[PDB]
């Protein structure tokens, strides 16, 4: 099933960091759409929960340098 999750990315403080994060998520098999927002240090990920999960997403971001969690 199609899911939409918002991730908080507190380390997304450098001007190209949105793209760093976007790339890292978008590479995850089963993701459909990633939009990132510098101002609110967040990424909104639409994905298939039969193919991947929030934990695999937050692992991808941490791997790239920017650990994340579900937005509060």
């Amino acid at each position: 099933a199609t899911q939409t999750v918002t991730l908080s990315v507190p380390g997304m403080t450098c001007s190209a960091c949105p793209i760093t994060v976007k790339k890292a998520i978008s590479k995850v098999e089963g993701v459909s759409k990633v939009d990132v927002t510098f101002e609110t240090r967040q990424a909104v990920v639409t994905f298939d929960d039969a193919k991947t999960s929030v934990q695999k997403l937050t692992k991808a971001t941490a791997d790239a340098g920017y650990p994340s969690s579900v937005k509060q």
